[PDB]
């Protein structure tokens, strides 16, 4: 699955794309192997 946990927050996987999708609700974003780790998952 594309589930990502930074530190001890659980995010969501971005492949494809360097922005996180400003239509959920995300906080942080950890820069991921040709992609991007946004969390919380919302």
């Amino acid at each position: 699955g594309t589930t990502c946990y930074c530190g001890k927050t659980i995010g969501i996987y971005w492949f494809g794309t360097k922005t996180c999708p400003s239509n959920r609700g995300y906080t942080g974003s950890c820069g991921y192997f040709l992609g991007i780790c946004c969390y919380p998952v919302d």
